[PDB]
C-alpha cells in the first residue's frame, strides 16, 4: 500500500511506503482525528517479538541481515529473555537505538542532524550520586562553551517497574517558578509545582525570576535526590535588540542549553525510563513559547508598552508586532555570545531537505505538522505548505507522567 | 467513547460527546494520522436512511421529535423516494440544511456566526442566465456596500448527475493570471489555468493584474457560459498603510467579498453541487496567503525593501517584520473603507467562546486544528493552545473537484 503526501506550493509528491512498517496506534480512528491531542511491567511473551523486529532492522542497517552474526544474536537474546526475563543491548545497538528513536521522532523539527548524536551509556550507574555526575558530564559535553554538540546520556532500563531509573526535572536546566500569595507568579509559571517539590525537598530557593532549578534525581526506584548543576557549567545569554537599547533593560536571559529529562526511551521492548537528551534551540522556542506564551513569562504587554505600539485595539496587530522583535533579540543575542542556534526560517528549510531525502533513502518520514510549524509565521515557512504523514516507529521516545504523581515514597 | 479536549493555556477541560454521531470518514486509521493532508448518484435505499437522519435531527430541533407531524413528514419523504426516486426539502429544512453545514465546517473559524445566514433559495433556477442574475443578487445583498452579510444562495439539487449545477469558478471574485514571455506570472498565479479556460471560452482580458474573473456558470449539466459580474458590485480596497506613505505604491488592491463558490452542500442525502456561500475576511488570508506564499503574489522581498531591512541572512527576520506590516496594512485599509473584516485574534477568540456554547448546547464542535490556528502568529492566538477533535458531521459542505475535468462539451 502506497501512500502520497502532496507539497502545495511546489507540487511535489512524495510517496510512503515506511507507514507499513508502523506498530503502534495513532488515537486517531477512520471517525475521529486527534492530531491537535497532546497526550492522544511487560512480559516475555511481548518481549521476544519485540526483540526480534529490533535486531532484524539493526541487522538489516549494517547489511548483515540473516548472517551468524545476527542468528547467534537473536539466540543469545532468545536465551537471556526465557532465563532472565529480559535482555541486555549490545553498545553497538544502544547507539543505532538511541539515534533510530531521534530519526523516528514525528514531533521533531530538527532531525537532519538525527545521525550526530553523542550517546553516553550510563548503564553502570547505580546511584542517584552517579546519575549527577553523568548528568554534570553531559551538560559539559553538549554545551561545549556555546558550540553546542547533541547527545543523550541513558541510564539503566525498567526492570519491574519498582526500581525505576528517572529525571524528576521536565528538562535538566529550567527556571524556578513561585506562586505568589497575590496570586502572581515570579520566574516560570510553567515550574511551579516542580519548584514547590524541591522547596520541599531542602532546596534553598533564592526566589529570583532566573534561579536555576537544582536536579532532582531518582535511581533504582529510591527517593529522589537534591543536586545543583555547578553554575560554571550552566550557559546563560543575556537579552537584549540590535536596534532597541532598552530590551537589555527588560533583565530577560536565557539557558543556552535545551535538554529533555523526562521522556521514555524504548528500544527492542526495553524501556529507558531516564534517558536525558539534548540539542541546540531554535529561536521560537525562546522567542515565542517561553517569553509570550499567556502561561510563561508572558512579556508581550511590557515589550509592546516599551515599543510605544497602539494597544488599544487588537487590530494594530501589537503583540504581532512585539513578537517579532522580541525573536529577533533572542537570536541577535546568541549569536553575538557564539552560542548555537537555528531560526525558524533556516530549521524548516533544512527539515524539508531532510524529509525529502528521508522518503528517497527510507520509503518515509512520519511528521507531525501541528508540532513541525514554527509558532510564529507559520505559512512564510515551507513546513505549512507540506503534506504529512504521522505514526509510530519504534525505537521511539514517549511522553511519560511526571513521577511525582506515581512515585511510592520510602520516606 | 466519551472523549475530553484540554485547552493547555487554560487548563479548561471539555467532554465530547457529538463525534459519537459523526457519520462520514475521516482517512486517519489507528496506524496512520492525515490530519495534515488537504484531501484524504445515490440509490433509492442509499438516500432514505440520509433523509431520515436528517428529519430527526431536524424534528428534534424544532422540539417535535417523534411528533405526529414528524412521522407524517418522514412518510410523505419515503413515499416520494419510492416514487421519484429523490425528494424535495421543504423552505424550513432548507434554511435549517444550509445553517448546520456551516456550523458542522470543522474548518471554519467564523462560525460563532452560523445561525445569522441568509438562504437564498434558487432551486427554481433553470439556465445560466438565471444563475448570474441570483448571483448578482446574492453579491449585492452580502456585500451591503461594506457592511457584510452572511449568505448563501443554493442552486437545483443533483439527479442523475449528468445535469449538475456548477459554479465554474472556486471564488465568485478572484483574480485573472497569465503566464507572461518573460516567464513570471502577471496577477494570480493560482488562477492561470481557469483564466486560460476562460480565453478559450471566448473572455478577452484586460491582461492587467488585478482583473476581477468573469462567471463560467454550468446550468443543468449544459456547457458552462460566460458573464462579468457588474464592476459597480464588485466592492475593492487600495491598500495603504498607517504609517508607510510608500506602500500604497506598490498598486495593490483586495475585493472585500470572500464567496467560496466550488463546495457540495450535502443535506438529507440530497447534493447541493452549486451553493456559493459568502462571510466576511480574516484579514490573514489576504495579508498572509494571497499576498506572501511564494505561488501566490508572494511580496514579501519588494516590501522587505521598501522597508531597507537585512535581507541577507534568514536570522534577521525580515520576512517576519515584512509580514506583520503588510496584515497591519490589509486591516487598515479595509477598516479606513468601512469594509467588514476581522483580525486573527479577535477571530480566534470569539471561536474559543463559540466553542465552548457548543461543548455545553451540544456536547462538542468538530475543529481541525490545522486550518483553524491562523498562519501566522498562531501561539499567540488561544486557539494554538485548545485541543479540537476533528470529525465529520452531516449536513456538510464537501470540497469537489474542479469541472473541467468532468465534463464533457
Ligand atoms: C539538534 C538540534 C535540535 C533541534 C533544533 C530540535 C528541534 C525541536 C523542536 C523545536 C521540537 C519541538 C519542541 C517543542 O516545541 O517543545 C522538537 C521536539 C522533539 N525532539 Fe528535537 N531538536 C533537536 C535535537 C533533538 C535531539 C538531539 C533529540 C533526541 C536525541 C530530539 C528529540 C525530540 C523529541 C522526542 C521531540 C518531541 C518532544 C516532546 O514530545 O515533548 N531532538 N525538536
Ligand atoms: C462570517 C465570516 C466568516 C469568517 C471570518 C470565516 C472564516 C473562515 C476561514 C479563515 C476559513 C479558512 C479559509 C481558508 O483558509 O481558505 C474558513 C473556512 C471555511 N468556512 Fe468560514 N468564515 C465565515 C463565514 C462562513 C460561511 C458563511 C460559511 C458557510 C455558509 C463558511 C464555511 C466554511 C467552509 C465550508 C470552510 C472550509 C472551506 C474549504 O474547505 O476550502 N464560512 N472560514
Ligand atoms: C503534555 C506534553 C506532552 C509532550 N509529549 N511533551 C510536552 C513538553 C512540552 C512540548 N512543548 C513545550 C514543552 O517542552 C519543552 C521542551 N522542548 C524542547 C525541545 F524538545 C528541544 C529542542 C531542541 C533540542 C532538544 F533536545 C529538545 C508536554
Ligand atoms: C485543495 C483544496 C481543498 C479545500 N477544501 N479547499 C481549497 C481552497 C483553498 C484552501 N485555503 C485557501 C483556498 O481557498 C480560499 C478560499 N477560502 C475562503 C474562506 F473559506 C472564507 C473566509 C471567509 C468567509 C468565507 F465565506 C470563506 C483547496
Ligand atoms: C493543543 C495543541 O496540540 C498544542 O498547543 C500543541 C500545538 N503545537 C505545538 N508545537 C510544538 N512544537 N510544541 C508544542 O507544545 C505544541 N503544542
Ligand atoms: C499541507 C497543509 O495541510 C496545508 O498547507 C494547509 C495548512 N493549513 C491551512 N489552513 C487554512 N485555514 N487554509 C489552508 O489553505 C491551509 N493549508
Ligand atoms: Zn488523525
Amino acid at each position: 500500500r502506497f501512500l502520497k503526501v502532496k507539497n502545495w506550493e511546489t507540487d511535489v509528491v512524495l510517496t510512503d511506503t515506511l507507514h507499513l512498517k508502523s506498530t503502534l496506534e495513532t488515537g486517531c480512528t477512520e471517525h475521529i482525528c486527534m492530531g491537535s491531542i497532546m497526550l492522544p511491567v511487560r512480559t516475555k511473551d511481548q518481549l521476544f517479538p519485540l526483540a526480534k523486529e529490533f535486531l532484524d532492522q539493526y541487522y538489516s542497517s549494517i547489511k548483515r541481515f540473516g548472517s551468524k552474526a545476527h542468528m547467534d544474536r537473536l539466540e543469545e537474546v532468545n536465551k537471556e529473555i526465557e532465563s532472565t526475563s529480559t535482555y541486555q543491548l549490545k553498545d553497538t545497538e544502544l547507539i543505532y537505538g538511541a539515534k533510530h528513536a531521534w530519526r523516528n521522532a514525528s514531533r521533531c523539527v530538527g532531525r537532519i542532524q538525527w545521525s550526530k548524536l553523542q550517546v553516553f551509556d550510563a548503564r553502570d550507574c547505580t546511584t542517584a550520586h552517579g546519575m549527577f555526575n553523568y548528568i554534570c558530564n553531559h551538560v559539559k559535553y553538549a554545551t561545549n562553551k556555546g558550540n553546542l554538540r547533541s547527545a543523550i546520556t541513558i541510564f539503566p532500563q525498567r526492570t519491574d517497574g519498582k526500581h525505576d531509573f528517572r529525571v524528576w526535572n521536565s528538562q535538566l536546566i529550567r527556571y524556578a517558578g513561585y506562586k505568589q500569595p497575590d496570586g502572581s507568579t515570579l520566574g516560570d509559571p510553567a515550574n511551579v509545582q516542580f519548584t514547590e517539590i524541591c522547596i520541599q525537598q531542602g532546596w534553598k530557593a533564592p526566589r529570583g525570576r532566573f534561579d536555576v532549578l537544582p536536579l532532582l534525581l531518582q535511581a533504582n526506584g529510591n527517593d529522589p535526590e537534591l543536586f545543583q548543576i555547578p553554575p560554571e557549567l550552566v550557559l546563560e545569554v543575556p537579552i537584549r535588540h540590535p536596534k532597541f537599547d532598552w530590551f537589555k533593560d527588560l533583565g530577560l536571559k536565557w539557558y543556552g542549553l535545551p535538554a529533555v529529562s523526562n521522556m521514555l526511551l524504548e528500544i527492542g521492548g526495553l524501556e529507558f525510563s531516564a534517558c536525558p537528551f539534548s540539542g541546540w534551540y531554535m529561536g521560537t522556542e525562546i522567542g515565542v513559547r517561553d517569553y509570550c506564551d499567556n502561561s510563561r513569562y508572558n512579556i508581550l504587554e511590557e515589550v509592546a508598552k516599551k515599543m510605544d505600539l497602539d494597544m488599544r485595539k487588537t487590530s494594530s496587530l501589537w503583540k504581532d508586532q512585539a513578537l517579532v522583535e522580541i525573536n529577533i533579540a533572542v537570536l541577535y543575542s546568541f549569536q553575538s555570545d557564539k552560542v548555537t542556534i537555528v531560526d525558524h526560517h533556516s530549521a524548516t528549510e533544512s527539515f524539508i531537505k531532510h524529509m525529502e531525502n528521508e522518503y528517497r533513502c527510507r520509503g518515509g518520514c512520519p511528521a507531525d505538522w501541528v508540532w513541525i510549524v514554527p509558532p510564529m509565521s507559520g505559512s512564510i515557512t515551507p513546513v505549512f505548505h507540506q503534506e504529512m504523514l504521522n505514526y509510530r516507529l519504534t525505537p521511539s521516545f514517549e511522553y511519560q507522567p511526571d513521577p511525582w504523581n506515581t512515585h511510592v515514597w520510602k520516606g
